[PDB]
């Protein structure tokens, strides 16, 4: 706890250049229309935009923590909308463009953005999930669970079971749930394309999990505005807002951003929506 190791915090940021920018975001735009199975991992990186801070940029929980500073929060978890970046990652699954979703993020935000549960490995718990010790069902709840490090919230069990409703949130000690790693760790394994967007890549197994795409010839590019453990593994690496590159992307593939309707919980995918005939590339 007070011992736990944070990593690397505070390290300085990279601004790519406009040109060089724009050049790898179409190069990302190249990847996405040659990649098979598409593989997203999202860390704190990407809610920043929405007045969560992360954990290691300039302003991270951690970082001001060494400094003997305090984290901002510019909304309540309650009040925070997706991002740009978050709306992308709906539209990416809904049109099948993204297999699967990968995160460590406990802000809720890709749950309430309607992205497809069944798609989404959340690593480190959901500060807005409550699960049930007995039966291991989980509720989605409007407001923030009122514990962390999977203690007894102080509800019970209303299946058709009484059972201890718990948080979701892994204290630094906890191991990931197995079926969101198992199911993480098989996504990432079979994809020939993991894109990472905001996490340095510190925390194992969540961080290596994109890793695993480079064996068999995948690709693996990184979106980080600070150097990611795995920087020397990328194809590719772009230093920019995640919102910024996101919409670029998203304009380069012909999709809109999708309208966030405010909290919505959508527990299974479709069948794709229709999307843009692919570019002729080489
Ligand atoms: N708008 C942005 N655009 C691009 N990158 C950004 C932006 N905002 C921040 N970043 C980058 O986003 C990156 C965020 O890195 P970290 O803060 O380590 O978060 P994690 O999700 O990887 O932390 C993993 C776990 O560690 C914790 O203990 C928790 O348990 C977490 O679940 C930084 O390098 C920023 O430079
Ligand atoms: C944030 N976090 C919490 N638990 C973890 C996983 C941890 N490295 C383990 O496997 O034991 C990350
Ligand atoms: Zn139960």
């Amino acid at each position: 706890p007070f011992t736990a190791d944070k990593g690397k915090c505070g390290l300085p940021e990279i601004f790519d250049p406009p040109e060089e920018l724009e050049r790898k975001v179409w190069e990302l735009a190249r990847l996405v229309w040659q990649s098979s199975s598409v593989v997203f991992h999202t860390g704190a990186g990407i809610s920043t935009a929405s007045g969560i801070p992360d954990f290691r940029g300039p302003h991270g929980v951690w970082t001001m923590e060494e400094r003997g500073l305090a984290p901002k929060f510019d909304t309540t978890f309650e009040s925070a909308r997706p991002t740009q970046t978050h709306m992308a990652l709906v539209q990416l699954e809904r049109v099948g463009l993204l297999r699967f979703l990968v995160s460590q993020n406990v802000d809720g935000l890709h749950v309430r953005s309607g992205f497809p549960r069944d798609k989404l490995a959340e690593l480190h718990g959901n500060m807005f999930v409550e699960e049930c010790a007995k039966c291991k069902t989980q509720y989605v709840r409007d407001t923030v669970v009122g514990t962390m490090g999977l203690k007894a919230t102080g509800r019970l069990c209303t299946v058709a079971c009484r059972g201890e409703l718990r948080d979701t949130i892994l204290d630094w000690e906890d191991s990931l749930p197995d079926r969101d790693l198992a199911l993480a760790d098989e996504a990432s394994r079979n994809a020939d394309l993991s894109i990472t967007l905001g996490t340095s890549l510190q925390i194992r197994p969540s961080g290596n999990l994109p890793l695993a795409t480079k064996r068999r010839g995948g690709r693996l590019v990184i979106v980080n505005l600070q150097p990611t453990k795995h920087d020397r593994h990328a194809d590719l690496r772009i230093h920019g807002y995640v919102d910024e590159v996101m919409t670029r992307l998203m304009k380069h593939l012909g999709l809109e951003i999708p309208a966030w309707d405010g909290p919505r919980v959508l527990e299974r995918a479709l069948p794709p929506l229709p999307r843009p005939p692919t570019p002729k590339l080489e």
